[PDB]
DNA sequence: GGTTGGATGGTAGC
DNA sequence: AACGCTACCATCCAACC
């Protein structure tokens, strides 16, 4: 079989380039601001002339005025990039009827009754790239391989504006000499701990005792890396089943207020619901974050489903619950709803 | 022995 | 260290069939 995976470029930044032109050459920075403080947050995304610098997701805010402080630094419009995504969706369905949405800004493509062989391949690859670069002005990196896992390797080599494919010989290659942190899924948290134990290529894996592996990075990835390794994954192209749904915000000051909380997660609660559209949720989980960013998640199953109503209720009793088992201030304040029917 | 449930701890990645 | 947010997984213990 043959897997096709498009990877939108630093993606936020290159919409919101697309929204104002004189964005080009610049450094762009979107980013997530709390509300706390002038410039407090995280950044969500930077494109490629300011990760040059060290400017990347997940970083403070802080910490990147201080890396460029003459860079544009937006705030996150995340409806205009859905908006945005979901119309180069819709384009890429044109392609193939098998299609996975992995997020906002990637999906793959099973094209095994579109192409015969990789040189193919690469040519719709080309008529992908050059078709979201029509309609949308949005430049993607397209890779090509065996299976979803060395699909998205490929574009990750090529990153941006780039296609790559992988060939069933390069595979072979790469089990054996690539970085195992390359993996997908696999974080520089996970890359540490497999790098105490010895493994740096994902053909280590098989040296290793399955239970020796499964005790340090669990069940999971111990069987994705195992069976990669072995040439063996063929998970199957397919629609994405969301299993939990939810908003978390961070409020104005820490507080141990119930009234002064109340507002926050009832606001979390509204947003969530739209978000659910259709989905009757069985469970609802608050979770407080503390002043130390630390976390308290107090919850309820029903026998029944849950609407918008009753979430307003017994998210109240949880918050409560809250408060009286932990004396912390809260600093951000949410709600997670799951088991749907 | 497996499952549902809830609390605590933790992880990848835009 | 600073610091946002969605959703996912892992471990323990309790209660249960
Ligand atoms: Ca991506
Ligand atoms: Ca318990």
């Amino acid at each position: 079989g043959i897997v096709l995976f498009v990877d939108f470029d630093y993606f936020y930044a290159q919409v919101e380039e697309v929204l104002n032109p004189s964005l080009k050459g610049k450094p762009v920075v979107v980013c997530v601001f709390s509300g706390r403080f002038e410039d407090s947050g995280a950044v969500a995304t930077a494109n490629y002339e300011a990760r040059k610098f060290g400017v990347k997701a997940g970083i403070p805010i802080v910490e990147a005025k201080k890396i460029l402080p003459n860079a544009v630094y937006l705030p996150m419009r995340k409806e205009v990039y859905q908006q945005v995504s979901s119309r180069i969706m819709n384009l890429l369905r044109e392609y193939s009827e098998k299609i996975e949405i992995a997020s906002i800004d990637e999906a793959y493509l099973d094209i095994s009754d579109k192409v015969r062989d990789y040189r193919e391949a690469y040519n719709l690859g080309l008529e992908i790239k050059n078709k979201i670069l029509e309609k949308e002005k949005i430049t993607v990196t397209v890779g090509i391989s065996k299976n979803k896992v060395f699909a998205k390797i490929a574009a990750d080599m090529a990153k941006p504006n780039g296609i790559k494919v992988i060939d069933d010989e390069e595979v072979k290659r790469l089990i054996r000499e690539l970085d195992i942190a390359d993996v997908p899924g696999i974080g520089n948290i996970t890359a540490e701990k497999l790098k105490k134990l010895g493994i740096n290529k994902l053909v280590d894996t098989l040296s290793i005792e399955f239970d020796k592996l499964k005790g340090m990075i669990g069940e999971a990835k111990a069987k994705y890396l195992i069976s990669l390794a072995r040439d063996e994954y063929n998970e199957p192209i397919r629609t994405r089943v969301r299993k939990s749904i939810g908003r978390i915000v961070t409020m104005k000051r820490n507080s141990r207020n119930l009234e002064e909380i109340k507002p926050y997660l009832f606001r979390a609660i509204e947003e969530s619901y739209y978000k659910l559209d259709k989905r009757i949720p069985k469970a609802i989980h608050v979770v407080a974050v503390t002043e130390d960013l630390d976390i308290v998640s107090r919850g309820r199953t029903f026998p029944h489903g849950i609407s918008k109503e009753t979430a307003y209720s017994e998210s109240v009793k949880l918050l409560q619950k809250i408060l009286e088992e932990d004396e912390r201030k809260i600093r951000r304040i949410g709600v997670r709803f799951s088991k749907f029917i």
